[PDB]
């Protein structure tokens, strides 16, 4: 089974395997597709972060690098950074995935508008 953000922010969810190992770029893309989603772009993750989305996991985006959205600094998440922090790693490296749902119309899929 996959782990997924319960509430998507600006259409974005963190998607991971339930246990290690995580996913190379191809595998992350395929996880999003299996859910009927696409791999999110860096811009989509940034829009989510600007509406309150943060995680402590690096995940693939469509630009073929990994990102982490951070609002609060934490030494163990994005090396204490804030914003959407980038890790340029080979496509073979394992990360989670950021997926985007183009059908979402709410800022937070758990907060009705
Ligand atoms: C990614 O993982 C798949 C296994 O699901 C493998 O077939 C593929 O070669 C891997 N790609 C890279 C670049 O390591
Ligand atoms: C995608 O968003 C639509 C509309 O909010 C929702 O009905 C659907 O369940 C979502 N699917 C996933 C996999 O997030
Ligand atoms: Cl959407």
């Amino acid at each position: 089974d996959l782990s997924i953000s319960t509430c998507r922010i600006m259409g974005v969810a963190l998607v991971g395997r339930n246990k290690n190992p995580q996913m190379n770029f191809t595998e992350a893309n395929e996880a999003c597709k299996m859910l009927g989603l696409t791999l999110a772009s860096r811009d989509q993750v940034e829009s989510a972060q600007k509406s309150g989305f943060e995680t402590c996991s690096y995940g693939w985006v469509g630009e073929q690098f990994s990102v982490i959205p951070r609002i609060f600094s934490n030494p163990r998440c994005g090396k204490n950074g804030k914003g959407v922090l980038i890790w340029n790693a080979p496509s073979s490296q394992k990360f989670k995935a950021y997926c985007h749902n183009s059908s979402d119309t709410w800022v937070n899929s758990c907060i009705p508008e």
